[PDB]
Parts: structure tokens; sequence; C-alpha cells
């Protein structure tokens, strides 16, 4: 049988996770009932940035919000302003970190966010649902076990996807952005 991507994403997401991915969407004009796999990979993106999180969580927020706490941050340091809304801070290495969830290849995508937010300072990290990871400069910020625990949490959806028939369509419908 073929599930309900809607269905999995409600029963098998925290509730804070959908809640937070349906604003995001319902945001630019998308709609979670209908581009359900897009809602899967965003709530999914979501739950990477709280586990990844020393941090500030940026990914989530209300848009005004995230903002502000960007401007916040950029003058109680010193930190050059990002052009496009990063995923978090990180209070330790004193950067914003642009985190990156794809069912394509981790290059192509890792080069995608490069290209697009075109800053020398912002770090970036890409997991895949096949364990591979890239990280800006080869420094990847959490120890083995976090990031690990990660790449676990990946598989776990990917399984739970295949369980219900939804793994399929979800691993070939990936756009660049
Ligand atoms: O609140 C959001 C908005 C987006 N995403 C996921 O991250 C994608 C790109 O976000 P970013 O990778 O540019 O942060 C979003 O389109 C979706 O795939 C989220 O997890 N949470
Ligand atoms: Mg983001």
């Amino acid at each position: 049988p073929l599930g309900s991507m809607e269905d999995f994403v409600r029963q098998c997401f925290n509730p804070m996770i959908v809640e937070l991915a349906e604003k995001a969407m319902k945001e630019y004009g998308e709609d979670p009932k209908i581009e359900t796999n897009k809602f899967a990979a965003i709530c999914t993106h979501l739950e990477v940035c709280f586990m990844y999180s020393r941090f500030e969580i940026i990914e989530g927020r209300d848009r005004t919000m995230a903002w502000t706490v960007v401007n916040s941050i950029c003058n109680t340091t010193g930190v050059e302003k990002p052009k496009f809304l990063p995923d978090l801070y990180d209070y330790k290495e004193n950067r914003f970190i642009e985190i990156g969830v794809t069912r394509r290849e981790v290059h192509t995508y890792y080069l995608e966010k490069a290209n697009k937010i075109k800053s020398e300072k912002t770090h970036i990290h890409i997991f895949s649902f096949t364990g591979e990871e890239m990280a800006t400069k080869a420094d990847y910020t959490l120890d083995e076990e976090s990031r690990a625990r990660i790449k676990t949490r990946l598989f776990t959806i990917r399984q739970e996807m295949a369980s219900r028939g939804l793994w399929d369509s979800f691993r070939q419908s990936e756009r660049g952005e």
C-alpha cells in the first residue's frame, strides 16, 4: 500500500515541529496538504536544526523575530550580517550556520547552498539520508556522537517512510531551490 505523507508527517514528527513547518509553508503560499513531500522535508530540516543545537536557533522563528535575533547578534558581536536568514548561530565559533538535509548528492546540494548565500563567513553543514555529510572547510563543528545521532534519526525517517510506501516518491522529488 501507498500511505498518505500528510498522515505520516502528523504522526511521526513532534507537533511543535509540524506546526512550525506548516507556518513556514503557509507563509510562502504552499499548502502542506498538497506539497506533502516538501512538508516532510521541511519538518526533517527543522528537526535536524533542533538536534544540532552554544547555539542560537534561527530557523523555525517567525521571520520578524528571526531577523530581530540575527541583527541582535550581529551587533552584540560584530559578525557580518547574512543576506539570507541562516539556521543557527554558534556562540563558540562566533558564526552563523546554514543547515541542509538533502535526498540528492551532498556535494551538489552543498555548492547550491554556497552559491546562494555568497558568504565567506557563514558555515554550511549538509546531511543526507544516506549518512553522507559535508561541512565547510572540513570543520564538522559537532563531535562524532552528536552527528551520528542526527544521521540515525535520518535513517529512522527514511525507514518509516519506506514502511508506508512513501520513500520512493519522497527521495525522487527534491528540486534545486
Ligand atoms: O522553517 C523551516 C523552513 C524550511 N525548512 C527546511 O529547510 C529548507 C530550506 O531551508 P534552508 O535549508 O534554506 O534553511 C526549507 O525549505 C525546508 O526544506 C525548515 O525545516 N524549517
Ligand atoms: Mg533556514
